[PDB]
């Protein structure tokens, strides 16, 4: 982990990966997880889903890392292996179940190889292999090819949504004359009301608003599914932290790419329980084939029954390309 | 862009100008934007307002460059055209609206000509033409003619303002015996506590102060309006970066020339929200007809309702010549 | 010409307009020429320049009305069509020359239509169309948008100019303690030394003065160019008649809006020949964006070489607002 | 002579007319001499030629008024009957000679009747009778009926004639870009360099010029001959006074109608002696059947032999119609 200052989360996983016979070099870490390459704060559990997906061709629902062997503990923007945190570790019982569906794997799990489930082979690591987990039933349609879209202005979408007091979380500002905007931006951006390291979330000190607009982009790489994976931690952090920045009856608009991966779908289920209605949009103001907006409307900080069934059908219609 | 090292911002606009049929040679770039001539860091959006004002006789509020076609992305003191940044591009819908007010323009927007709105003609570029945008309602009075003023010493203004710990951002030092001064200056200046390339802002490492004094001048050229345009980027950079250099209840004094142009007025609205009161002064210690000082008092890093209406009336009384 | 008592000048043009196939109704006359709407004395030649500018998109220098067909004769504040006066009439040779530059016009000059030469079309009359003549090279800069100016008092300008004995031609009085003022005003004004119908000039009976101050305003309408057109007849009348009200070495100060149009520029050339020096000012005591003062200094009633080149450069610096 | 201010010249003739038994009422004076009707300055000798032509059917060369009985003296724009001026009075010796050619006249000269010598009768005055004097051999052809002509612009004639410094004496201005024009006009005309009562001549104060252009019209009435008679005093005054307004080698262009009458032919003989060559033109830029221009070229203020023989033949070719 040479010349990396914010990868404590990656260090927290080496003991968990060691239980499964996995040892990743700095190049493999960089290729699998974008946040490692860019040296940014992250979660070990999220990272471990990505590593597990790439190395075994199946996400964490396979249960490969579900044996509680090694703890990961979070304490004031810093991860270590103290006991009392969520525990992970290689689970032979979960491997044994996968050996029936995949006979070739037998006795080749814990040898630091990439279990390519597609072409039934066990090869060295490859950045292009195991992008989508074979075990996971994807909640909605994806697109075969990323394509830019010369679209409409986003102001069109935002001006339709009710709420005078707006919080804009964005790299750039919008023209909203009818709205009272408080613009929050990443560090080094000028012209904003506030600047924060957005890889550490949104501070509660910002106050409560009628409309919260999470407008952070995530570069495309490899596939639609991978763009959801790369965007997942922003949903977790910015979407979750927005819950303490909403007045009663307020709304949360989030630029995103769907919830194709396990992590993104969890976040959306947590958020969906606190709003009267939750909608997945694909309006004319998108910049690409893969983009979409989550509109969570009428916040009550409640806990209602919420399934992704309605947004699944919405996104099935939205994602055709 | 031959023999220019700091014009990445200008390179970022060629693709945006190309959507509007505009192509500017190195001489036209130099004549429109002073920061290009002098080869200094800048913002594409600010520059684009100046180009749009000169080439079409109307600023960015006309909406001529509001169609999101081409992105401009800022990353570690360097601008390029990565997706995910603020997007610009020629907007025919905005042009069509202006064709009703200006019939002569029809079918002559995208031919690399200067749409002189004054004398209803379409000619080649002229440095003296389209100095003030016809669409913009100016927030306050300007002066018809620049005139020097044999005034008072500035120390007389600074000594009246409360705050013991002072940060002076200036090309030259002041005599403040009652104050504890930390003097910051442009590179190559001797006798200062610190030296920095002020076209890259003010670093947060300087610490927080009771009084911040931004005392950078901007040479006069053409008209009062143009002196605000030329000074605009200093307000954005030095005024904005001063917000992280203020202790609770501190004040920000800024030598300036008003907020006549779109960019300057935006900066002042961002700054005005963080102070208990904001005042526009024209004291005896000015060096010219066009000068003024912004006194932002009692900093709380808040976000209150702020309009320029108070300062507009103050500057209407101040600027009579 | 129903319910109009002072429009003999308009009646004098019907026969001239008839040679060009033009027939203007009372509404069209009112919209083109302000003096018609208000029912005031005027010149057919001046009016004909305005009509020609509006109907053909080019002023009288095009030569469209230069064929001597119909005379206009002036005799004791009354215009008619006696022979021996200046002659006008449609000139096909002048039209022929314009058909090369403008092919669409061919065979459509004498059909009572407005030849919009900006947008290459032939439509019915429109008050907003053909405000500025395409053929005329404007002698100086204009302003794209009229804007009021909270300025200084005019007394500050008048008190700087030498001459004890002052003639003020104005709707309102000035406070000039150092000057011996004779205040002339339009009819119905009280507090003045004399009252006269200023649309008939200034009578020589008033005597000769050291400083003559023509301080009549002209309401803004449409554009800067149009404000010069509307003010043109006051320059002609009051500025010209002031020449017999000046002692040797006296000066003539005239509130005006430039000399953008053909008629105003002629008057200024006639006046400029009689004074040692002639200056175009834009001092702090203006009431608008478009105002200026002509200062003709040191009267000798001579005839020297005079070009507008000096004042052109002065007004280029004055008007950029 | 009731309500006439400028008819001292007419009062000067009553004693001369009394010697011939003629007494003219205000209506007869008005009908014979246009300058009386219009109340303008004039010469008694010129007037007396017109009266003698109308009352006796023969001009002053008959010698009817050649007996020196009564003097007419001119002193500072005022005529009276002091001795020492030119003397006139009825001459019986001249009448006696005409009685042989006209027997019916015997003893009926001095009875205040109109001696119609065409139709051999002696009747009361008639405005239509004795328009052309029977004794006078006309120097050139006239036209039987006045007819307007839709001609060319005069500028085309003036631009052909050499001389940069031009003096225009006219009711209206000309467009002469290649010339340096000083425009003199009758009183009440605006736009001119100078205004003067042209019935009192042209003042020497105007200075000397390369080209002098006398462009005053004379309304047609009755016949061609009468239009020369009516124009005669303008030739005398303006043509004569132009001699002190010519630089060495300069030219004098005069709009006129020929020199059919005795007075006009005298003026032309006086003028013709001072120029190298003298020409009578009938160019395309005339406004009527009866018009012509005198071009006196290359002024030396000399006194050479000059006869009308050359211009007679020129005008014979010009006037056919």
């Amino acid at each position: 982990f040479q010349n990396k200052a914010n990868v404590c989360w990656a260090k927290s996983l080496v003991p968990i990966l060691e239980t499964a016979g996995i040892k990743l070099n700095d190049r493999q870490w960089s290729q699998i997880i974008q946040a490692f390459k860019e040296d940014k704060a992250y979660s070990p559990e999220v990272a471990l889903n990505e590593i597990c997906t790439r190395m075994y061709g199946v996400d964490l629902d396979s249960g490969l890392f579900s044996k509680p062997l090694v703890s990961v503990y979070y304490a004031d923007n810093h991860w270590d292996n103290r006991p009392g945190g969520k525990m992970f570790g290689f689970n032979p019982e979960a491997a044994s179940i996968l050996e029936r569906k995949y006979p070739f794997t037998k006795g080749k799990w814990n040898i630091n190889k990439q279990i390519c489930v597609t072409t039934r082979r066990i090869e060295d690591f490859n950045p292009t292999t195991n992008i989508i987990p074979a075990n996971r039933r994807l909640p909605h349609s994806l697109v075969a090819e990323h394509r830019p879209v010369k679209g409409e202005r986003m102001e069109w979408l935002v001006n339709k949504i009710n709420g005078h007091h707006v919080l804009l979380v964005s790299g750039y500002n919008l023209a909203l004359p009818t709205k009272r905007v408080t613009w929050v931006a990443p560090l080094g951006v000028r012209g904003a009301d506030y600047t924060y390291n957005l890889e550490l979330g949104l501070p509660a000190t910002l106050g409560r608003y009628d409309l919260v607009v999470i407008n952070i982009h995530t570069p495309f790489r490899i596939h639609h599914y991978q763009q959801c994976v790369d965007h997942a931690m922003k949903l977790q952090m910015l979407g979750g932290d927005s819950l303490r920045l909403l007045k009663p009856g307020g709304s949360l608009l989030i630029r995103a790419y769907g919830y194709a991966d396990r992590t993104s779908e969890r976040v959306i289920c947590v958020l969906g329980r606190k709003f009267r209605s939750s909608r997945a949009l694909k309006p004319p103001c998108v910049t690409s084939n893969t983009e979409m907006f989550f509109l969570f409307s009428n916040f009550d900080n409640g806990r209602r029954n919420f399934t992704t069934h309605v947004m699944n059908n919405q996104l099935n219609a939205a994602f055709v390309g």
